[PDB]
């Protein structure tokens, strides 16, 4: 899955650009209470990600900051990196406007575009357009959007997918703590255990009775 080029070649005369947006780059801004905002950057190049050059920032307060973290987010990045052909931030006017003026704040220029807060609104040049649901262009931002959260939700993954089995062993009559504790360090989330054997599971708890319950309870 990739941003169709003709959607791009419209996402281009929208937003007027004179450069076919070749590389776009996305930001995430989420803030985990009390410690600091993660800033999460994916990276399409050719309308298709980029993974090697995804990066994330963390801006250290203890409350959310959204506009100072875009705005510190831009400029760590652009004072190292070449910026993209767009920059697409996911919020709304104030979203947008806070990364156009770090950008300026680091004599840089460059087309930042949003879609305001989950209400499919594209925010473009201190502007809101109402597109129509299912025009090209919001379908296509929508994906960029889609992947930058994808990629933010991909921060606490390994923590949140052994907390999910945890969660689903915790059902299985008889399984006992250290059984609970030897599958989940074995397997890590719902999603690989569903894949395995009764005979990987059996092995990994010493018991084939207590690893046919596992499978029931899956």
């Amino acid at each position: 899955r990739g941003l169709r080029k003709e959607a791009l070649e419209e996402l281009m005369k929208l937003l007027n650009m004179k450069d076919f947006p070749y590389r776009i780059e996305g930001i995430d801004i989420s803030h985990l209470q009390g410690k600091y905002t993660v800033a999460s950057l994916v990276v399409f190049e050719d309308g298709f990600p980029k993974k090697g050059d995804y990066r994330r920032y963390k801006i250290e307060q203890d409350h959310p900051d959204d506009y100072e973290s875009i705005r510190t987010v831009v400029k760590r990045r652009y004072s190292k990196h070449p910026l993209p052909n767009l920059l697409f931030v996911d919020g709304g006017i104030g979203q947008v406007n806070a990364a156009i003026e770090a950008l300026k704040e680091i004599g840089k220029d460059c087309p930042v575009v949003g879609l305001a807060k989950k209400e499919e609104t594209v925010v473009f040049e201190n502007r809101e357009i109402h597109l129509p649901h299912d025009h090209p262009v919001l379908r296509l931002l929508v994906q960029i959007r889609d992947e930058t959260h994808r990629f933010a939700v991909s921060y606490h993954r390994k923590r949140r997918e052994k907390e999910s089995l945890r969660s689903v062993l915790d059902n299985v009559p008889g399984i006992g703590p250290i059984r609970k504790k030897k599958l989940i360090e074995h397997f890590g989330s719902l999603e690989n255990i569903r894949s395995a054997s009764l005979e990987e599971i059996a092995r990994v708890i010493g018991s084939t009775e207590i690893a046919r319950r596992v499978l029931d309870i899956l």
